[PDB]
């Protein structure tokens, strides 16, 4: 028969020498291997996936044995094999066992493993021929832009409260015009938001960062506040949503770091330190937040000036600074200054003691006095004058 | 009082704007600065020195502060300053600390002199021309004596490369070779094996200086006689008769070091073995191979119209000129060497359009006639010019 199979440049680009060797090994050893989960959703949406999860009927012991006998190196129910300088993370199909005191049972039933997954658009498998295995209407849901739980929203949320944030993230990722949400899902989120207080800051921060750099971040942050999710994920309860609205417009299209956008919710430095206590963020992330909150009102472009970028250049010359300044320029919506700053090479002071000796000066004190005069001119020019102009200038002084 | 100070054109020639600026700086900052080492020996021998070693009581930290404070550029216990388009390498006086390498800075000139190797290299010269000599180096220099500060055995064992230094400086200062201090020869012979622990790069630097310096014949003989040869990458069974002939052949004609060395090599494998030990440059290796391969067969066309022709043919058929000129030096062909060095490689002087003119229009016929002329031109030793070749071909037609 003829049947529908996926074909695209995004799918084709996955078939590296490693992947071809892996798929041939599993065929040879009579174990089914398929792409699973988020990679499938990405492929169906026309995007090459990264960090693919592969799924198999082989148990972890069978995979170990097979890789061992085939001379294939393993790294790290999941086994990671390395073939042709590429890693492949492969997980045995499983069913969760209900316990009072976490346990799974391996299975070869693809439909049972699909039923374990959260959202219908993430519950699908793809064969390497392009056959789609879809047990929960995920394909139709994806096409209709519906973000829906496998089974009942309340039950799936109460199994892992982080799925509240996943709902938001995938909604941003697939929806075109935001606004339509299933009321049973919103009800489930609002009633169970408090469950997020029991989830690690690390897990939350991973998802929140994806929401912040993803599409429809304005809609989603508003919904997070509107459903009272915000307090349980380390966000201040009384944020300036007006500032967030301005800043989200400012950074749109300019690849903000997640903390850049999050800082528009912070009134004071203490909100960064409170967020850190909850979400356990990296030093770089915290310092970025403090930098923006500290400098957003005062470190601003010069107006009626020869170089509007001069205050920012000063801050950089006087002292990681460039990254922080560029984020600030995004935050402030200074689109016509952002790229200039990204492309600005920090110039050293271009005049040396020797340059002054060459114009006839011999005294150390006099050389230092002249260099100081030249540093001031150089800084005054917005760090733009070069050696000859500066030396020309000093010869006049003399 | 009146005292003896050095005065010569060679000493005066050092006093550039740079050197004057440098000396004034050290006086103003109250640090003694003197010329040291080999530059002093050269000056005492009547020659302007090239890569002068300056010595000072100032520490390296003091010199960096002095130069920075004065806006003077430093380059890369030694500090190098650039003033008035010239570099000056200045080293703080030091003493070596015995360890199971470390030094201590000193302001005692005599202690730094005692660290130096040979008495003729252990002196200092003030910029007024005062000589500071703690180990009889001036007397040894005038008497042509190459003598260690302290005992030869102990100094050689601190740095076995000092064996080659002894040879080098013996060739440099002695006029009639033959008198060697027996304690020094004994120290060399007993410790020659220690050169096996010295890197080939360091050895090759010194060996090259010996090969292009005076009295190379005596020195290579002494290297073999004292059994230093096997430890510095030379073959044990060399043809010293060939060496004697070639050292006489190249004398006065500035041989490259490998040109003279190749006279010790019986076959190409000796070049390859020297290279394994001494890690020589590709051009140095290829010169050795060229000489060994060609010395017997690439020879002048005796009793011919152009004796140089074999060599010219080699160059035309394909660094070849440099290699051939070294071969001519090797071979003692003094009456051919300069002619080759001044020979411009001539292009074949006739083109197809010359054959066309008074031609001949067929491309095929043009190429046949040009071939005939290339042949006459080569036959003539590449000296016939366009007009002579065209007259020749007109006759042929
Ligand atoms: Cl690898
Ligand atoms: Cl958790
Ligand atoms: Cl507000
Ligand atoms: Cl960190
Ligand atoms: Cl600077
Ligand atoms: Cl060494
Ligand atoms: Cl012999
Ligand atoms: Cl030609």
């Amino acid at each position: 028969m003829f049947t529908m199979k996926l074909q695209s440049p995004e799918f084709q680009s996955l078939f590296t020498e490693g992947l071809k060797s892996l798929t041939e090994l599993f065929v040879k050893e009579n174990h089914e291997l398929r792409i699973a989960g988020g990679a499938v959703r990405d492929l169906l949406n026309g995007v090459k996936p990264q960090d693919i999860d592969f799924a198999t009927t082989a148990t972890p012991t069978q995979m170990k044995e097979m890789f061992q006998s085939a001379g294939i190196r393993m790294i790290n129910g999941t086994i990671t094999a390395r073939l042709h300088e590429e890693n492949f993370e492969i997980t045995t199909l499983r069913i969760d066992v209900t316990t009072d005191g976490a346990e799974v049972e391996f299975t070869t039933d693809w439909q049972k493993d699909a039923e374990r997954r959260d959202l219908t658009i993430n519950s699908m498998f793809l064969g390497f021929d392009g056959t789609l295995f879809d047990y929960f209407n995920g394909y139709e849901d994806l096409k209709n832009k519906k973000v829906r739980f496998v089974g009942h929203a309340k039950q799936r949320i109460q199994e892992d409260y982080l799925r509240i944030l996943r709902y938001f993230r995938f909604y941003g990722r697939i929806v075109d015009k935001p606004g339509d949400h299933d009321p049973e899902t919103l009800e489930a989120i609002a009633e169970n938001a408090k469950g997020l207080a029991g989830i690690s800051g690390e897990r939350i921060w991973v998802e929140l960062k994806k929401i912040l750099v993803g599409n429809h971040v304005n809609h989603l942050i508003h919904l997070i506040y509107d459903l009272d999710v915000a307090p349980y994920i380390g966000l201040p309860a009384n944020a300036s949503l007006e500032e967030f609205d301005k800043v989200s417009k400012n950074v749109d299209g300019f690849s903000p770091k997640p903390v850049t956008l999050l800082a528009s919710l912070f009134k004071v430095q203490d909100d960064v330190t409170k967020l850190d206590l909850r979400l356990k963020i990296a030093k770089e992330e915290k310092n970025l937040g403090l930098f923006i909150v500290k400098n957003r009102k005062d470190l601003i472009k010069a107006t009626d000036s020869s170089d509007p970028l001069k205050p920012y250049q000063d801050f950089i010359i006087d002292s990681d600074a460039t990254t922080r300044v560029c984020e600030l320029l995004k935050y402030q919506g200074e689109h016509c200054l952002l790229k200039e700053m990204q492309q600005w090479s920090i110039p050293p002071f271009p005049v040396s003691g020797h340059d002054i000796r060459k114009v006839g000066i011999s005294s150390g004190k006099e050389i230092g006095a002249l260099l100081q005069q030249l540093r001031e001119q150089w800084k005054k020019s917005g760090y733009q004058m070069e050696k000859d102009e500066l030396l020309s200038y000093i010869k006049k002084t003399l």
